[PDB]
């Protein structure tokens, strides 16, 4: 059925704004609830652990205002913390809202948004980050 592989899965930042604005809750299925990272400091990034080595080929962003416009989509099948990431995703002209992007299809692990610019002064902060294959 290509569901959402990411769904409710154990997620990791770089860092939170605060209690309430945790990685896990770009996983979460819902909109209402955001992953937000520290303010003012490039880089910050997100991935999500799918529990094993899953087949991978799409991810989805629902940003908030706070939206990277330069950031890449990454992945790794490391088993344990992930260390070697494959880029499969770049832009420089991100423009918020929605992104959603397809490749071509890989075996992953962990799947990452690694940002690099902002479009706005504050951080990085996405509502849902969805992984399909």
């Amino acid at each position: 059925h290509h569901h959402n592989l990411a769904l409710n899965k154990t997620a990791t930042a770089s860092s939170i704004e605060g209690a309430g604005f945790e990685a896990s809750r770009a996983f979460d299925g819902s909109s209402t609830t955001r992953w937000a990272s520290a303010e003012g400091v490039d880089p910050q990034w997100i991935y999500v652990n799918l529990g094993s080595s899953q087949t991978v080929n799409r991810v989805k962003l629902n940003w908030e205002a706070a939206y990277a416009s330069s950031y890449t989509i990454q992945v790794s099948n490391d088993s344990g913390t992930p260390t070697n990431w494959t880029t499969v995703y770049t832009t420089t002209t991100g423009d918020g809202g929605i992104d959603d992007i397809t490749f071509t299809a890989r075996t992953a692990k962990y799947v990452r948004m690694h940002g690099t610019v902002r479009g706005t002064p504050y951080g990085y902060s996405l509502w849902e980050f969805e992984v399909y294959g």
